[PDB]
């Protein structure tokens, strides 16, 4: 197993440069050099066809046989995309990792200048990564540009596939639209949260489809070309495509707008299927997405995944210039983009119509009879403060960019970082018998950028999930005690590429989850308000020799049922008819008012 995670690690090494079999016919259309683009159509069906191939690879020798002989020819990005897919999912590489992507494709999380001073100057080399500030959005680049969280997107579209066939796999991915909706959406509550941290209001959707979109130049280069993300200048709006019309896109959205206020799709065989409460959120997933399992995707199209295309090639849109695709082409730079953010707020809209026509959850289901918490505690170096500051870290290079005799070339980048902490959650469990519960616990700012208190339901779109964990409750008074490096939304470990090469790549073996550092906003100097929120639920309505359940909330189980039964982001995810949230409560609930203080 070790002998295996070190030829799957070398499938992986200076991939850049690693450019036939009947298998092997029907892949080899991207061209070497050109960016993979993980949204458009075309290029996905040519990264299906080879994880095809590596699926049907009759054993392990054989699967390492034929994807050496694949990368010598493919396009690099889709080689890692779809060996990523084989590694994931064939039952001959259960517990080996993948080698960390900014470690296999350096160049896209790090900018080209430091890139170009690497390969500048058998020492070790060491770059650290000036200029006016004059775009009020760089206050957020620390986190649209960090490695992790970049890193994070790349895996999770991969766990989730958009092209997955479950009939071709036998497996279905349990709730992978519902989980499409939810994990978008967090990351857009997450980043309104660092918005309002640096006193910035909150994102506007991209819901209108004729407006201007503001600029963003990555300053990203492609090595194994020299060719670059393309930059957007400010003020070009988005223009057919040959594949793709605009207006095609405006259908789409009142095809789909339409369905959700009738409440029944139209399946390709014309019989109205119901959005009911229980499947409707993951059925408007994969159509929305859209993914092989829309019921209709002549009908209802293919609308968030092109708006990335029609987004990553507004400077070009016919080619005429012969310009690669921008950084929205790529789940592991699309982050990057501010125009990420106001797509799946766009998109993020769809699904919040949809959840405003369920009616909101009554006492009953909120309540968890004989459980009353007590209080909360937050507890860190000052007790209900967290601290977060900016820390420095290294990336090793030398496997995706050429070292020649250099022994490491390694670059410096800082990161947003939180001290860590505690909970302390006091439970009075009043039945004369041992209780077993779901503690989720979510966080919330309290305030607006200007002062406002944040009413009920708009504390909907900004909750972000800190954790959700089983306990057991013993009859009488309980102390929950919970460590945030525990978290069940954060990745705890990424081996490097040398820890697999020896063996201190060290079951929970996957690659997606949120990244450590990220958990909690930024906050600001002061100190900024948020509600603290906990919850406890019955765990044997809940619960439905796991792997890959260190990020559970944000990535599902390997091969296994979401382990919740709740809707993905209860009890926030219906209307909440009260205007304060401190009236929402129940006894099973409980709100602790914190701060959070960034270090500068
Ligand atoms: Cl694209
Ligand atoms: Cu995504
Ligand atoms: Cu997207
Ligand atoms: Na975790």
């Amino acid at each position: 197993l070790h002998d295996k995670q070190i030829r799957i690690c070398h499938l992986f090494e200076q991939l850049s440069s690693a450019t036939h079999s009947d298998r092997l016919k029907n892949v080899g259309k991207l061209q070497p050099g050109a960016i993979f683009s993980c949204f458009h159509p075309d290029h996905l069906e040519e990264a299906r066809h080879l994880y095809e191939v590596f699926w049907e690879a009759g054993d392990f020798n054989d699967f390492i046989e034929i994807a050496k002989e694949a990368r010598t020819f493919v396009n690099e990005g889709l080689f890692a995309f779809a060996a990523e897919v084989a590694v994931l999912h064939r039952d001959d590489c259960k517990g080996l990792y993948v080698p960390p992507v900014q470690e296999i494709f350096p160049d896209k999380f790090i900018p080209s200048a430091a890139i170009n001073e690497a390969f500048k100057k058998e020492s070790p080399i060491l770059v650290d990564v000036t200029g006016n500030i004059l775009d009020p959005e760089y206050r957020l680049a620390y986190y649209r540009e960090d490695v992790g969280i970049n890193a994070h997107h790349w895996h999770w579209h991969l766990v989730y596939p958009s092209t997955w066939n479950p009939k071709y796999f036998g497996k279905k991915k349990d709730r992978k639209g519902e989980l499409f909706y939810y994990m978008h959406q967090q990351m857009c509550a997450r980043y309104d949260c660092e918005r309002l941290s640096n006193g910035m209001h909150r994102m506007l959707p991209f819901n209108n489809f004729d407006e201007p979109l503001a600029g963003y130049a990555p300053h990203l280069t492609h090595v194994a070309s020299g060719k670059y993300y393309s930059p957007r200048p400010d003020g070009l709006k988005l223009r057919d495509l040959g594949d793709i019309e605009i207006s095609e896109m405006v259908r789409m959205r009142e095809r789909i707008l339409d369905s959700i206020h009738l409440g029944y799709v139209i399946s390709e065989d014309g019989s109205h299927k119901t959005l009911d409460e229980l499947h409707g959120t993951d059925i408007l997933g994969a159509l929305v997405e859209s993914s092989y399992e829309s019921v209709n995707h002549e009908y209802y199209g293919n609308l968030h995944n092109w708006g990335h295309v029609t987004m990553a090639r507004i400077h070009d849109p016919d080619g005429r210039f012969h310009e690669e695709p921008g950084v929205m082409s790529d789940t592991s730079t699309s982050l990057r983009d501010p125009i990420f953010y106001n797509w799946h707020r766009f998109i993020d809209n769809i699904f919040h119509e949809y959840k405003n026509t369920l009616k909101p959850y009554d006492h009953d289901v909120l309540n968890f009879p004989d459980i009353q918490v007590q209080d909360v505690t937050l507890h860190a170096r000052v007790d209900n403060v967290v601290h977060t500051f900016m820390r420095e870290q290294e990336l090793e290079l030398k496997h995706g960019i050429n070292p020649g005799n250099a022994r490491s070339i390694k670059a410096r980048y800082y990161h947003l970082d939180h001290e860590p902490f505690s909970y302390a959650v006091n439970v009075q469990n009043n039945s004369a018998s041992d209780k077993h519960a779901t503690v989720r616990i979510f966080l919330a700012p309290k305030y607006d950028e200007l002062g406002n208190e944040i009413k009920a339901d708009e504390l909907r779109r900004t909750a972000i999930e800190l954790d959700k964990f089983k306990t057991d409750l013993h009859p009488g008074k309980n102390t929950v005690v919970r460590h945030s490096l525990d978290s069940s939304v954060t990745l705890s470990h990424q081996p490097t590429f040398e820890d697999l090469l020896h063996g201190v790549g060290l079951s929970e073996y996957c690659s997606c989850g949120w990244p450590s550092h990220l958990l909690v906003p930024k906050g600001n100097i002061k100190g900024m308000e948020y509600h603290l929120f906990v919850m406890l639920t019955d765990w044997d309505k809940d619960k439905v020799s796991v792997a890959c359940v260190d990020a559970v909330s944000y990535c599902g189980a390997r091969d296994h049922k979401y382990p919740d039964k709740k809707p993905m982001g209860f009890p926030f995810d219906r209307p909440i008819h009260t205007e304060h949230i401190s009236d929402f409560l129940t006894n099973n609930m409980f709100i602790k008012d914190i701060k959070i203080k960034f270090h500068e």
